[PDB]
Formats: C-alpha cells, sequence, structure tokens
C-alpha cells in the first residue's frame, strides 16, 4: 500500500477496551453530526448505523425496517451470526404480523405481576449461590460462581427447563453467543437444538411445569406453532435469559468498583437501588448486537438516504451516550433520570424479559452490599479480557475477592 488509508465506512464493530465506555471509534461515531453512519462489516459489505437517540427511536418503529435475519441482505457482524440467519428464527427475527402472534405465546411468563411475584424465589437463588461462593471462601469466580448460575436457575424454572443439565446447556449457550467462526456456532445451536427436541418428546409423554410445558401441551398440540419454532423460542428465551443478566451483573460490579463514592451512596441508601439499576442499563448497553435491521423500502433519514437492501445497525450503547438527552452522557450518576434509554430497544422487539433483568438486577446488588461489601476485583482492571463487540458485553472471567468474615 502506498496511499493513506482512511476511509468513510470505519471498521465495525469495535472493540471495548473500557467496560463502561465506548470504543475510540464509537466515541468518534456519536460525536458525528447525523443519525447515520456508513460502516464496513467483516466480510466487506458496507452497512449503516445509527448513532443518534431520537432517530434510534424513530427507526425501531419504522414497519420498513425488517427484522428478517433470514434476508440475503441482513447485516451479519461476524461469520457467527449466520449461524442465527441460515436457522429457523424465533420471533425476534419475524416482523409483524407474525412477530405478535409468536410472541403474545410468551407475554404471559413475564408481566408485571408475575414479576413481582417471582421477588422472593430470585431472593432465594441469589442468596443461595452467594452462601456457596463465600463459604468456599477467597478468592472466586463471580462470572462461573454466580453471575451465570444465578439468572440460568431462574430462566430454567421459568420455562420448565431442568436446572440439573445446566453444564450442558450453559456451555452450550457460551458456545453459539462468543464463537469466531460459523460452524462452532452452528454446532452449538444444534446441540441446543437437539436438547430441547428432546425436551419436548420429553414434554409429549408428562406434561411439564414452565413455558416450554405450556407450549407443548396447547400451541404445539394446535398446530399453532411449530416444533422447530418452539424450539427456537424456547432456544432464544434460555440463552438471553442467562447470559445478558449475567453480563449485567459482572460489567455492574466492575463499574460501580471504578465508582467508589457512588457505590457507597448506593449501600448508604437501597432506595437508590432501582435507578441505580436503569443508570447501569444505559451505561453498560450490553446488547449492541441487538440491533440488525434490512430496509425494504427507501427511507429518508434528516437528509440521508438508506435504500432498500441497505443494512441497518441501532447501535444503543451510542444511542445511550447523547448528550442532548443524557446531561454529561459519559459520566455515571446513580442519581440521574436514565428514563427513555435504549439498552432494551424500543417498538415492537422492546425487551421482553426487561422486567426479569430489572429485578434481578435490584436483589443482586442489595444481596451483594448486604453479604460481601468488601467485594473488590483481585486482579487490576486491565488485567481483564473482555469480550469483543462482535457478541454480547461483558467478561468470560472476574476474579474477586473479599475480607473474610465468620
Ligand atoms: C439483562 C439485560 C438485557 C438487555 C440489555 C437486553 C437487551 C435486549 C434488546 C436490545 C433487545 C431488542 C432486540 C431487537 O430490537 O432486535 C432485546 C430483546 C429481547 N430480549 Fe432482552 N435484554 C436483557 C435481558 C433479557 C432477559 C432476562 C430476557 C429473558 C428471556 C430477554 C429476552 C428477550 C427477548 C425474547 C427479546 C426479543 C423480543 C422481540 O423480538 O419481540 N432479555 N433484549
Ligand atoms: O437473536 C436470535 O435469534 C437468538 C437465537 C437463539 C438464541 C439467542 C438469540 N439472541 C440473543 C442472544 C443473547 C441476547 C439477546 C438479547 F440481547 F436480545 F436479549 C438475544
Amino acid at each position: 500500500a502506498t496511499t493513506p488509508q482512511t476511509t468513510d465506512a470505519p471498521a465495525f464493530p469495535s472493540n471495548r477496551s473500557c467496560p463502561y465506555q465506548l470504543p475510540d471509534g464509537y466515541a468518534q461515531l456519536r460525536d458525528t453530526p447525523g443519525p447515520l453512519h456508513r460502516v464496513t462489516l467483516y466480510d466487506g459489505r458496507q452497512a449503516w448505523v445509527v448513532t443518534k437517540h431520537e432517530a434510534a427511536r424513530k427507526l425501531l418503529g419504522d414497519p420498513r425496517l425488517s427484522s428478517n435475519r433470514t434476508d440475503d441482505n441482513f447485516p451479519a457482524t461476524s461469520p457467527a451470526f449466520e449461524a442465527v440467519r441460515e436457522s429457523p428464527q424465533a420471533f425476534i427475527g419475524l416482523d409483524p404480523p407474525e412477530h405478535g402472534t409468536r410472541r403474545r405465546m410468551t407475554i404471559s411468563e413475564f408481566t408485571v405481576k408475575r414479576i413481582k411475584g417471582m421477588r422472593p424465589e430470585v431472593e432465594e437463588v441469589v442468596h443461595g449461590f452467594l452462601d456457596e461462593m463465600l463459604a468456599a471462601g477467597p478468592t472466586a469466580d463471580l462470572v462461573s460462581q454466580f453471575a451465570l448460575p444465578v439468572p440460568s436457575m431462574v430462566i430454567c424454572r421459568l420455562l420448565g427447563v431442568p436446572y440439573a443439565d445446566h453444564e450442558f446447556f450453559q456451555d452450550a449457550s457460551k458456545r453459539l453467543v462468543q464463537s469466531t467462526d460459523a460452524q462452532s456456532a452452528l454446532t452449538a445451536r444444534n446441540d441446543l437444538a437437539g436438547y430441547l427436541d428432546g425436551l419436548i418428546t420429553q414434554f409429549q409423554t408428562e406434561p411439564g411445569a414452565g413455558l416450554v410445558g405450556a407450549l407443548v401441551a396447547d400451541q404445539l398440540a394446535n398446530g399453532e406453532i411449530d416444533r422447530e419454532e418452539l424450539i427456537s423460542t424456547a432456544m432464544l428465551l434460555l440463552i438471553a435469559g442467562h447470559e445478558t443478566t449475567a453480563s449485567m451483573t459482572s460489567l455492574s460490579v466492575i463499574t460501580l468498583l471504578d465508582h467508589p463514592e457512588q457505590y457507597a451512596a448506593l449501600r448508604a441508601d437501597r432506595s437508590l437501588v432501582p435507578g441505580a439499576v436503569e443508570e447501569l442499563l444505559r451505561y453498560l448497553a450490553i446488547a449492541d448486537i441487538a440491533g440488525g435491521r434490512v430496509a425494504t423500502a427507501d427511507i429518508e433519514v434528516e437528509g440521508q438516504l438508506i435504500r432498500a437492501g441497505e443494512g441497518v445497525i441501532v447501535v444503543n450503547s451510542i444511542a445511550n451516550r447523547d448528550g442532548t438527552v443524557y446531561e454529561d452522557p459519559d459520566a455515571l450518576d446513580i442519581h440521574r433520570s436514565a428514563r427513555h434509554h435504549l439498552a432494551f430497544g424500543f417498538g415492537v422487539h422492546q425487551c421482553l424479559g426487561q422486567n426479569l433483568a430489572r429485578l434481578e438486577l435490584e436483589v443482586i446488588l442489595n444481596a451483594l452490599m448486604d453479604r460481601v461489601p468488601t467485594l473488590r476485583l483481585a486482579v487490576p482492571v486491565e488485567q481483564l479480557v473482555l469480550r469483543p463487540g462482535t457478541t454480547i458485553q461483558g467478561v468470560n472471567e472476574l476474579p474477586v475477592t473479599w475480607h473474610h468474615h465468620h
């Protein structure tokens, strides 16, 4: 090469170097005027990304932006995503009206009433794993010993997946979400699909509790959902149900320990916890791989033209750092109003599990402050290995220690 390498479509996604700040490239996008920006995906395709808060709400509500993953022009951010692409879709990949007919089969499990009613169960699960970790003595891996098991046990009960098989499906879920190549991603999905097919057949003998048992005994027995779809739907809920909250827990611990005055204020006044959870959601925005869209018609946005067949990624981490919405947006402030953040999306696909996630993180933070207020990282912040921007944000390992008490 013998010419400058500046490009008007930088590589996307980018990797975080700090868990709670944007990648520098993302900061550059945040500062570029306009709602949209060109980028180049891993294979060479260019696509649009959305980089401003209001425009992200508007485009997430635009029916000309389809969630159809199996569309040829759907933006793929890694060779692994094309596992979810050439696979039968759960409702996260459907458009209305099909999307609502499938999502409505699951919503009874996620109502505000039901979630509020799970609080004692979540508290029991959180405190049990906390006990086992603390009794095991420092040091510890917060991911394997706490952040992952807690939401796994909860979502497994919700679904009717037996927690006994946790080692299998927890490992399979890891391999699907984080793979760098396509085939290891396909294999993880097919191990999962295979396990899920057996559970249905098992339900097809003795009716079990949980959402999967319910969908087997009703919608499936009425032909209203296909077996492939039920598997896909159960897989989406299982994986989302435990990988997202696990990442929020580990990244929130890292973040709070870098803001000790806010963490101390939080411990001193537990009425701040719900607002702190909202702020952490806005600030950490762990699900950026959760904004892909493909346009089925030309879309004009503020003087820029999205043409039919162009991919669009609504990047909610950047949108949540829009300073015309959140004053001083790169500062963590558990007292701020984080209302209207996009960590959960917006519109018809807005996160089904959002209030379960909020409940989990409130109980988790309270239990950590109750039972191990001296928790600290057993390594410095820049000895941690963060995941790349091609997957759910977080850490695969979080070595922690505490002052032992008896
Ligand atoms: C803990 C933090 C969580 C975050 C930050 C998060 C983030 C998101 C985002 C951004 C979307 C939108 C995807 C899109 O627009 O294409 C989404 C959708 C979804 N989330 Fe969550 N999620 C979290 C927890 C959960 C939990 C605990 C569940 C439990 C099952 C869950 C289940 C779902 C489902 C099923 C959808 C698809 C909804 C639809 O397409 O109608 N999420 N999530
Ligand atoms: O997007 C799919 O189709 C998907 C399929 C199978 C399993 C998980 C899937 N998605 C997924 C995986 C992790 C976190 C989130 C989300 F952030 F949206 F909640 C979504």
